[PDB]
DNA sequence: CCCCCCCCTATCGAATCCGTCTAAAGTTA
């Protein structure tokens, strides 16, 4: 088919366009898929959607020492401002 | 041309000896 990935362009264009025209902060949360031939992470809603926002952060769960709890990974996938690729380590356990 | 997943199985193979105790009964000038 193709009216979902109709309506999903008509989503982004309207997010953007309110973002951009009025001068807001819009933040979404988007899956996160595995690719097969790779095997690499990839995020979901596939590469139409891949080009909407602007700025990316991946949240992965440390595994092994230091699991569970709020002991988590935050990376800079995308951004227009900063060199992507950086490692940064965050809690969501201590607010 | 577009976007996401699946699953346990099956037994094997014997070794290694030790440590002594308890005496009894006279005979024939």
């Amino acid at each position: 088919q193709r009216e979902g990935l109709a309506l999903m362009m008509q989503l982004a264009r309207e997010l953007k366009t309110l973002a951009r025209d009025l001068g807001m902060a819009v933040v979404v949360t988007n899956h996160i898929t595995r690719d097969r031939d790779s095997g690499r992470l990839k995020p979901a809603l596939g590469r139409s959607w891949s080009f909407v926002p602007s700025t990316r952060i991946l949240l992965d769960t440390i595994e092994g020492a230091g699991a569970s709890g709020g002991r988590r990974m935050a990376c800079l996938a995308k951004s227009s401002r900063q060199p992507t690729g950086f490692q940064e380590m965050v809690d969501i356990g201590t607010w």
